[PDB]
C-alpha cells in the first residue's frame, strides 16, 4: 500500500512526481560508475558509463509462406485440390479441360498473390499511425520492421493508394473461393502489427514474407508448378513500394498466361456465386489501422521455432517450389544447408543445431486443447539427413513439418545514439541484433569463437513474450556431471511436446486450413 | 482463432489435448539434435542433448533492514524521533529522564524484534501450503528461499507453533506504538511469499533479512544503541528455527535489561493506552497462508537496486549499527568494501561497479504519482569514496540513500535431475545461480575471467519481473564507437531517475514511514 | 528587455522532433495529392518556418 | 544597446523577407500544394488594426513565472559573448539542422579569455 | 462524361486530383524534350527545355 | 533566479557551493538532463500535427 | 496557455511531472559549470559548483 509512505494524500502527490518524458526512440541515459586501476585495464578510458541505447523498437519475423510440409496425398493441399475440383465439375458438364492439380495450383498462385497485395495494404494503412510517445513509429519501423521505404511511400501516398485499389479490382476478376480458412490467416498475419503489451511505448512484432510465388506453366518436363523466388530482403536496401507492385504485376502475368486459366475462373464462378469469392475492400488516403495487442499471437511466438536456430552459422534454403507428382499429388518440402560463417562451403569446426522435443508455455493456469492448437503452429521441426558428418562436408536437412508461416530468422532493433558526430545522418544508427533460439553457455555475440554459435545481446529481454531460448550446457558446466540444456523465457505453465507430436499436429492443422466440411454437403438431385 | 485449424469438433480434442504433465520441479526434458565432426571438438559424447533442468523455483532477496540513510540533526529519522518523544513527554509531569533518541532507540529495538518473530510466523504458516503441481513448495522453497531447515521444522512443528504463540503474547506486552507506518511494511514483507504470475507453476520471490538488531547501553560511550550481527546466511548452512527463537529471546531479554528502557515502556502506555500499541496475532489450529500475487511488489523488484551489483566480486559491510552523539541525533550509514574473488585483500585487475542514474519501468501505460512512490524505494544509491584506486588498495564505499529494505544480494534456484543415482538423496540436486545486476558484454557465469564480473546463467528470464540488468559495452562492441550500456528486462513504459532525484525521494519516503506529528493537532486517551 | 533568439528547439537528428514534425506536416499535404515528388519533407517545412519568422517581425 | 532603431528599417526588412520567400519557384509551387490541402480558412491570418485600437500592458502570472525560472545565455555581462551557426539547414533530403554555438572571451582581449 | 473513365468513385479522386499549384506569376515549368546532332547546331546546351515564363499578367 | 557562487573560503562549511537569489516560495531542482528531456518534448509538441491525420478536412 | 505545448491533456500530465520533494531545510543542490585556466586562478579547485544552502528559513 502506497498510503504507507506519506502522511496525507495531497503530500504524496508531490514527492513522487517523476516524468516519463523519455520518448520511445530517444536514448536511455542511464549511468554506471566504475573504479579500477588504469594501468591494469587494456583501454577503457573514463570511469563513468552513460547509456545511449533506446528501448528496443520491436522484432522482425522473417517468414517463409507455408502450406505445410506435403509428401503424401493425405496432406493438406492434395486433399483440398480434390474436393475443390469436385465442387466445380459438380456444376459443370461435358469435355474435361484441365486436371485437378493444375487447377488447385492456380488457386494458390492467386492466394500468394493476395499475400503480397496484403502486405501492401499493411504498408499504407499504417503510413499514418503516429503516437507522440514513440518516435520510432511513423518512419523507422517501416524501414526496419516492414522493410519499406517510408519517405517514398509518404511522398507518393496518393498514387500508391490508387495503384492499390486498381489491383483490388483487377485481382477480384481472378476467382478465389472465400471459404479457404487459410486466407483469413495470412490476411490477419500480414495486415497488422502486434504489441508485446497494451502500451504503445512497448516494443512490437511484425511478420514479413521473405518471398513470393509465381505460377510456372507446364514447361516440357516438370508438369505445371508453383515457383518461389526470394524477396531480396535480409539486411539490404529497405525496398520502395513501386518494387512490391512491379512484382505483383509479374505475379498475375503468370497466373494469367496459362491457356486454360480464364476458362477456369469461369468454371469457378459457375460453381460458387459472386458471393462465394474473396475480394478485398478498397481504401482511402485516410484509412489508418492501429497496432494490436493479441495475446494469442504473442503466445504463438513465445512458443514458435526459429529455423536459423543460431545466426552464428550460415543458412541456406532450396527446393521451395511446389510441384506435382507423376501421380497428381501436390508436393512441397523445403531443404536447406548449414555451413560455417567462414568457409561458406564447408562446416569445419562449427556445430549444427535444430531442436527436437521442445517446450510449450501457457500463460493460463488451466490450459485446454483449444488453446494448445492455436498456440502451436508457428513452431516447426527440422530433421538432419545424414547420420553423422565431416569437416569437409555440408550439413543437409529437410523440414519434417511446420505451420502456416515458417519462421526463418528474427531480428530485433534499437537505435544507438551519438550526438556530435561528423555525418549528421549517422548521429543515430538503427542497429539490429540477431536472435538465436539455440545457443551455448559461455557464448559471445561475436561469431569468432564458441564453436560457431553466438549468444544473444541481453537486449532481447525487453521483448515480453520473446520465443523460448534453449541453451546447451556441457557436462562440465552442469551440476549433474551430465550434459543437458537450460531454458530461457517467461515460463508460467510449461510442458513438453515430442518432435513426433508436433509433426502430427501440423500435418493436421494445415489440412484444416484448406478444407471445408460444409462444401460438399448441400447438393441436390 | 483456433476454429480455423480445426476440421472437426472432435479431431481437435483428439490431437491437441497434449498433456501438461510436467510438475514445476520435475525436469524439462527438451532436446536439441546437433551434428559436428568428433575430430575437431574437445570431447562431446552423443549428438542429442536431453534437457534436465526444472523450471526455476524462485529467488531469495537477501535484504538489510533499513531506517533510511541518516547522518544529520535533520535527516528524517531523527526528526521522527523528536516527534514521537514530544508526544510521550507531552502531558507527562515527571522529569527529563532520557533524551529523544534514547527513546526512539528503544522503540526500533522492539520493531526489529518483530521482524524476526514475523519471519518465524511466516515459516510456521507456510508449512501447510501444498500444491499438487509444485513439488518445490512444501520443502525445497524453505531451504533455499527462506533459509529454514524444513526437515527440522517438520519434526518439531507443534512445539514451535505453541512457542510462537507464547512469544507473541510476550511481544504484545512491549511498548511499540501501533501507529508507525513503517511496521505495516516490514510485516507484509516478511509475512508472505510473492508469485510472479497468477499461476502456481510460476516462480516466486521471497524477502529474507540478512541479520538482526540487538539493543545495548554498553556497546558505545555516546549511549544506548543498536548493533547489527550478520545472520550467518550467505549460502552457508540453511538454519533451523531452534536457532531463530534463541536469538529473539536474546533480543527481548536485551531490551528488558535496560532499567531506563523499561521506565520508557511505562511512559508510553501512559500516553498511548491499552490499544495504542501494536499487536501481532497468534496462530490458529487451521491457519495456513498462501503465496500472494501482489503486482506492486513485483514492480518494486524489477526496479530495485542490488548492492552486491555483481556476484563475481567479494563484498563487505560494516558500521551497520545505529548510534547517537550529543543527545539529539541518530546515526546509521552502512559502509562496505569491494575486492576480487582471489585476493580477499586487494582489488587487483578487477572492476568495481555501482549504478547511478538508473531506469524506472512501469507495466502500466499511464503511471500515476501513486504508483511511482510505491514502485520506488527498493532501489538505492551507492557512492564510491576515493575518486581513483591502485591494485594494492581496497575500493571503499558508503550508501547515499535507499528504501526501507535495501537489497543486498540475489540468488535464484532450480532442480537439476540425475537418472544414474549413485545414491538416492543425490539424484535431485538443488543448485543456485548468482544474479548480477551490472555486467559486461561477453561475460561468463564462471567467476574465472571477465575482469571479475560474471554474466548471468541465462535461465533467469524465467522470472517475469526480474530486476533491470544493466550491461556495459566497450566502445569497441558499440556501433557508435562511444561506450555506453545496454538494458535488460521486460520494459514497457520506461523512464530515468537521477542519482540525486532518487536520494531525494527516499529521504522523503522513509521520513514518511516514521512520521507521527499527525497525532499532535488532536489528543487520545 | 528580454533579448531572445527565436528558437525551434535544439535539433540535430533524424529524430529530434522538429524533423519529425516536418515529415508529419509534409505527409498531410502530399496525402491526397496526385502530382509527383517535387520537393522533400524539409524543403517544405523550411518554407513554412520562413513564413512564421516573417510574422514574428510583423 | 547600439542605436534604438526606427520602423522605417523594420518594414524594409520584412519586405526583404517576403520578397525572399516568393523568390523560390519551388516555394510557390508549395504554397499551392498547401491551399489544396488546407483551404481558405485552414490558413493563419493576422488581423488589421482599427482606427481606435490600442492595447494594454497585461498582468500574466504564468509569463512572469517563466521569467523568474528562465536561463540567461549571457550568464554574466562582465564577459564578451558570441553566437554563430544559427542558421537552419538540411542534409540528405530528410533531416533539419539548427544548433547555435558561441564563444566566451574577456572584456579586454576580445580574442583570449585570459584570467577570467 | 467523366463517369466513363472512372472505374471507382475512389480511384478517380485518387489519381485525378492533380494540383493547380501554379499561382499566376510563378513560372510554368513545362518541358520540351528534343533530339539533334550537336555538330550541326550553333550551340545548344541540353536536350531538355524547362519552362520559365509565368502566365501573362495583362496589358 | 540569481545564482551566486561562494569560494570555500567565504563558506561556513569550508566546502565551496552556491547561494540562491530571488523570491523563493515553493522551490525544487531539475537536472541538466531532466531539463533537456522536457524541451525535447515541449518543442515537439508545438509543431505537432499528426492529430489531423486520423480525420480529414475540406 | 499550457495547452500549446502538448497534443492531448493526458499526454501533458506525463511530460512535465516534476517532483518538489526538496524539503525546506535540505540543500538546494543546484550546479554551475566553470571553465578557467588553473594557473591563473588563486586556489579554486574543481570546475563544478554544487549548491549546499537551503532556502532561507526566515528572519
Amino acid at each position: 500500500d502506497w498510503s504507507w509512505y506519506a502522511p496525507s494524500e495531497l503530500v504524496a502527490k508531490q514527492i513522487a512526481n517523476v516524468p516519463f518524458n523519455v520518448l520511445a526512440g530517444t536514448p536511455i541515459k542511464a549511468s554506471v560508475h566504475l573504479r579500477y586501476d588504469p594501468s591494469l585495464v587494456s583501454g577503457l578510458k573514463d570511469q563513468l558509463f552513460v547509456g545511449n541505447n533506446a528501448s528496443i523498437m520491436g522484432a522482425r519475423l522473417l517468414y517463409l509462406p507455408s502450406f505445410g510440409i506435403s509428401t503424401t496425398v493425405l496432406d493438406g493441399l492434395s486433399m483440398a485440390a480434390n474436393q475443390l475440383y469436385a465442387y466445380v465439375r459438380k456444376s459443370n458438364s461435358g469435355a474435361k479441360v484441365y486436371e485437378a492439380p493444375d487447377l488447385m495450383m492456380t488457386v494458390l498462385a492467386i492466394q500468394e498473390a493476395y499475400r503480397v497485395l496484403f502486405e501492401i495494404r499493411r504498408a499504407i494503412t499504417f503510413a499514418n499511425y503516429w503516437n507522440f510517445w514513440n518516435k520510432y513509429l511513423p518512419k523507422q519501423v517501416f524501414e526496419q520492421l516492414l522493410a519499406i521505404d517510408f519517405d517514398d511511400l509518404m511522398s507518393n501516398k496518393a498514387n500508391y493508394c490508387a495503384q492499390f485499389n486498381l489491383m483490388a479490382q483487377k485481382i477480384n476478376t481472378f476467382a478465389l473461393p472465400k471459404y479457404f480458412k487459410s486466407i483469413l490467416r495470412m490476411a490477419y498475419v500480414s495486415s497488422n502489427i502486434f504489441m508485446d503489451s497494451d502500451a504503445v511505448t512497448g516494443q512490437m512484432y511484425a511478420f514479413v514474407s521473405s518471398g513470393y510465388y509465381r505460377y510456372s506453366a507446364t514447361t516440357s518436363e516438370s508438369g505445371t508448378s508453383l515457383v518461389y523466388r526470394d524477396w531480396p530482403v535480409g539486411a539490404a536496401m529497405p525496398r520502395k513500394l513501386n518494387r512490391l507492385f512491379t512484382v505483383l504485376r509479374e505475379l498475375l502475368d503468370a497466373i494469367y498466361g496459362d491457356a486454360d486459366a480464364q476458362t477456369m475462373f469461369g468454371d469457378i464462378y459457375k460453381a460458387f456465386g459472386s458471393d462465394g469469392l474473396y475480394s478485398i475492400a478498397e481504401i482511402s488516403v485516410d484509412e489508418t489501422s492501429t497496432p494490436v495487442f493479441d495475446v494469442d499471437i504473442l503466445a504463438q511466438i513465445e512458443n514458435c521455432t526459429i529455423l536459423e536456430a543460431n545466426a552464428g552459422l550460415a543458412w541456406t534454403l532450396d527446393s521451395c517450389n511446389v510441384t506435382q507428382s507423376k501421380g497428381q499429388v501436390l508436393l512441397w518440402q523445403p531443404t536447406g544447408t548449414i555451413t560455417s560463417s567462414d568457409n561458406t562451403e564447408h562446416i569445419a569446426g562449427d556445430i549444427a543445431v535444430a531442436l527436437g522435443d521442445r517446450v510449450l508455455n501457457s500463460h493460463i493456469m488451466e490450459p485446454q486443447y483449444s488453446d494448445v492448437l492455436e498456440w502451436t503452429r508457428l513452431m516447426a521441426t527440422i530433421e538432419f539427413d545424414k547420420a553423422s558428418v565431416t569437416s569437409s562436408e555440408k550439413v543437409t536437412f529437410k523440414v519434417t513439418s511446420c505451420g502456416a508461416e515458417l519462421i526463418r530468422n528474427v531480428l530485433y532493433f534499437k537505435n544507438v545514439w551519438n550526438d556530435a558526430a561528423e555525418d549528421a545522418s549517422q548521429r543515430v544508427i538503427t542497429y539490429f541484433s540477431h536472435f538465436s533460439q539455440i545457443t551455448v553457455t559461455n557464448a559471445t555475440d561475436d561469431p569468432t569463437s564458441a564453436y560457431g554459435l553466438m549468444s544473444n545481446t541481453l537486449d532481447f529481454t525487453q521483448l515480453d513474450w520473446h520465443p523460448i531460448i534453449y541453451v546447451t550446457e556441457t557436462s562440465v558446466h552442469n551440476v549433474a556431471n551430465l550434459n543437458s540444456i537450460l531454458i530461457g523465457g517467461d515460463l508460467k505453465r510449461p510442458t513438453v511436446i515430442t518432435t513426433d507430436v508436433v509433426k502430427r499436429i501440423n500435418s493436421a492443422a494445415n489440412y484444416a486450413l484448406y478444407y471445408s466440411a460444409n462444401l460438399l454437403s448441400n447438393i441436390s438431385t
